[PDB]
């Protein structure tokens, strides 16, 4: 619809930009195609076609409408092929919004490198969730996110964790609006497994071995997760949403110019959500809040600021697992999927907040630069009471665990980088400089030395969490860590034909942290980084690329001799075809990769058995794991109303002894999500559903009572989902999803502290939706 323009005539650069900006718009175009030209002014009340092509009057450009992205381009007479992976300079340094796009696939993306690209111009698995996918699928956190995320596994730890698989790896990366936060542990973590969706455009994973932009990290993967904005036209909703086992939502959501001239713009979203759950007893009350504001100091520099908050607290959190495996003689044990073994007022909550600052300046070049400035709390309140151990025993009784954690990370950062292009040989390459620092600082207490408690329950069978609450004592440990990161980086991109682009660049680190574990350095660590991208039609283009990553022991992961481990590290190969179709709206990709971890820290089980340094009393040995696999996926229009996102994965990752590790992980999954917007007579309906399948998973878990290992299976089964949408009004819609529509009952955990989570049964969401 209409916009309010304001674009004096000025370098065609700049005007581009300015649109960009004032359009709440991508657009792309080519540094040296505009680089002795000029707009023609613009200015009123109108629409971005008619603004634009207006803007472009007399340059000689073309535009190429995309969805919230705009092409523009400069046609010759002359052309002798097609230089499709192009340097490209854009407007919006974070990429293509995706809100609004109507689609399940992204437009660009500046994950892998900093630089924005396309997923075709990216050599790297790259994964996103759309703003639209999560609206259609009611993905309202980032665990449902990722349990719809091709190539994620999903496993509980307990009803207030989840571990996120990728390629054979816990994924321990996160970051917001491309700024890690740190996640050494749970610890520095709190909330990271819980972000609820209200506040994000989008969630965008890279798969693989990150370390170029991640600096320090786990291999298989990173999270990033792209905060909503303020827009120059008003516009808002609200949201209220009813489901399964009295589970409430309700969402706030406002954007818009501040002042009669559009100068200073903001966004507001406010959600709160009280969910009781199949679970028995277990309860969850989430609160998000926040704000952020824009200011043009002028046409050409911008600043943020921001605020966000969460607080997500639970009542009858458990502490490992719903349930114990064996019972107190060795037999496994048959429980309802109701059953829960956390206490009534057992809780695990966790919290967080930021506040962010930002300036963002276009320099003439159609160079740009920014400043990013991020306060993180990350802080949890934990007393936890758990039914544990080899439980019950014959006469029903059994025992509780009870322990208590509380704490707050406090981080803080400074990122700041540059990015331009640049003529080489004849040709327009770009780059990123970029240099980071982070300071963070975890400050916890433990209490675990219960004074007077009588820990038994007379009632396996019926456990109700209705267990006497312990008497914490005074505190039995203070944690005070200090993690600090400091980084340096640069990537090239050379577009060396009309069809290579090669990618060089590299990341230099320096970690430290210290505390009251002996102090772990880590200085000057080179992370490299190539990459190659090999055009073959108009259609599917080749890449390779060479990706690395370590992350500094935790300080118990010592040795033989009571040395630290050295980093756990790990490289990624990956050779792969992508494919482009209908001007960017749909996507697909086929992809083999291989990764090397080496210093993977492992028990030491000789040592273990009979200790012979009285120094150190449990041993690691530092090995070396391979994944070895493959992936497919495709995102994006199979026909006019009709979306889809759907993955295949095959892993097998082994370590040194040669056996399978990470064997919870299924080795094959499959993701189908999809919906169809009909036209004509029923043009106000969207039907989809989808499908998630998974082969064999299993676990070795030592049954203690009988003495001996037992291997534990989760069989291959399917989860089928489905939803309904219908725009009863212009400003009114609502909304039906239904999940696990089979009903399937299987094991999100089984082995973890000898227990076992079930996954959820059916459940229905019932939601109205209300823009203004
Ligand atoms: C150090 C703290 C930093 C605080 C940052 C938080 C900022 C919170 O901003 C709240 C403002 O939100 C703006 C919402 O936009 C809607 C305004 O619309 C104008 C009303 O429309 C009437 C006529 O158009
Ligand atoms: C063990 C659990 C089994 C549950 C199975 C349920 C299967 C039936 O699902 C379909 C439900 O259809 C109900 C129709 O309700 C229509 C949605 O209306 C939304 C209300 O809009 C609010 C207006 O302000």
């Amino acid at each position: 619809q209409e916009v309010e323009f304001d674009i004096p005539p000025q370098a065609l650069g700049s005007a581009l930009q300015e649109f960009g900006r004032q359009a709440d718009i991508q657009v792309l175009y080519r540094p040296e195609e505009v680089r002795n030209k000029r707009s023609s002014a613009i200015k009123g009340k109108l629409e971005p076609n008619q603004a634009i092509t207006e803007l472009l009057r007399g340059t000689g450009a073309s535009v190429d409408f995309q969805g919230n992205a705009i092409t523009i381009s400069v046609a010759e007479a002359a052309d002798s092929s097609v230089d499709l992976g192009a340097t490209m300079i854009t407007s919006n340094q974070l990429g293509t919004i995706t809100e609004d796009s109507g689609s399940y696939t992204p437009g660009t993306i500046a994950t892998a490198t900093r630089l924005v690209l396309t997923p075709r111009e990216t050599p790297q698995s790259i994964t996103v969730v759309t703003r639209q996918n999560m609206d259609d699928f009611g993905l309202n956190n980032i665990d449902d996110v990722m349990r719809h995320t091709p190539g994620i596994t999903v496993s509980a730890y307990d009803t207030d964790r989840n571990n996120y698989y990728a390629r054979g790896f816990s994924i321990n990366n996160f970051q917001y609006d491309g700024i890690p936060s740190t996640a050494r542990n749970v610890g520095y973590s709190a909330g990271n497994t819980l972000s609820d969706m209200a506040i994000y455009d989008r969630v965008e994973v890279l798969k693989g071995a990150t370390g170029l932009l991640t600096g320090a990290g786990s291999l298989g993967a990173t999270i990033n997760l792209i905060r909503k904005k303020p827009t120059h036209e008003f516009k808002g909703h609200v949201e209220l949403g009813a489901g399964s086992w009295d589970n409430y939502r309700s969402e706030l959501d406002v954007s818009g110019p501040l002042t009669e001239s559009g100068n200073v713009r903001g966004r507001a979203v406010a959600a709160y959500q009280d969910k009781h759950s199949f679970m028995d007893h277990y309860e969850r009350k989430t609160s998000v809040y926040y704000g952020i504001l824009e200011f043009d100091l002028n046409p050409d520099t911008m600043l943020t600021v921001g605020a966000d908050y969460q607080d997500n607290d639970p009542k009858g959190s458990g502490w490992s697992g719903s349930f114990p495996l064996f019972d107190s003689q060795g037999n496994r044990n048959d429980v309802s999927r109701s059953f829960n073994n956390g206490a009534k007022w057992s809780s695990w909550e966790q919290y967080t907040r930021t506040v962010f600052a930002n300036l963002e300046h276009n320099f003439a070049n159609g160079w740009v630069g920014k400043v990013q400035l991020d306060h993180k709390i990350n802080g949890y309140h934990a007393p936890l009471g758990a039914i544990m151990g080899d439980w019950p025993a014959p006469d029903n009784s059994a025992k509780i665990v009870a322990q208590k954690y509380t704490g707050e990370t406090k981080s803080n950062s400074l990122d700041i980088y540059l990015t331009g292009p640049f003529q080489f040989l004849g040709r327009e390459h770009e780059l990123v400089v970029g240099t980071s620092a982070s300071f963070s600082h975890w400050e916890g207490k433990s209490y675990w030395n219960l004074r007077n408690y009588d820990n038994t329950t007379d009632d396996f069978i019926n456990w109700d969490g209705d267990i006497g609450k312990p008497d914490w004592g005074t505190p039995s440990q203070y944690i005070d860590d200090k993690t600090r990161q400091l980084g340096s980086y640069m990537t090239a991109r050379f577009n060396v034909t009309d069809d290579l682009n090669l990618f060089l660049g590299g990341r230099v680190v320096d970690y430290r942290v210290t505390g009251l574990n002996p102090t772990i350095r880590e200085s000057g660590r080179f992370i490299p980084y190539v990459g190659a991208v090999y055009d073959l039609n108009d259609t599917y283009s080749v890449y390779a690329s060479y990706t690395d990553i370590f992350m500094p022991q935790d300080s118990w992961y010592r040795d033989s001799s009571n040395k630290l481990l050295e980093p756990d590290e790990g490289q990624n190969y990956e050779i792969g075809i992508k494919g482009e179709y209908l001007d960017g709206r749909l996507n697909t990709s086929l992809a083999y990769f291989e990764i090397h971890e080496e210093n993977r820290a492992e028990e030491d089980a000789l040592y273990n058995s009979k200790p012979t340094n009285p120094a150190i009393t449990y041993a690691y040995k530092g090995i070396k794991a391979k994944t070895k696999g493959y992936e497919a996926e495709i995102s994006g229009e199979l026909a006019p109303g009709w979306q889809v996102q759907a993955g295949y994965t095959h892993k097998i990752i082994r370590d040194d002894s040669g056996k399978k590790v990470s064997t919870w992980e299924p080795q094959d999954q499959l993701s189908l999500y999809t919906s169809y917007k009909f036209k004509g007579a029923l043009d106000k309906l969207t039907v989809g559903g989808g499908a998630r399948w998974q082969g064999k998973s299993w676990q070795m878990v030592y049954n203690n009572p009988r003495s001996r290992w037992e291997k534990f299976s989760q069989e291959d089964y399917w989860l089928v989902d489905l939803m309904a949408r219908y725009q009863i009004t212009d400003k009114l819609s609502a909304s039906v999803n239904v999940n696990n529509v089979f009903d399937k009952t299987y094991y999100t955990n089984i082995g973890f502290y000898t227990s076992a989570s079930y996954g959820d049964p059916r459940n229905l969401m019932f939601s109205t939706r209300w823009d203004f």
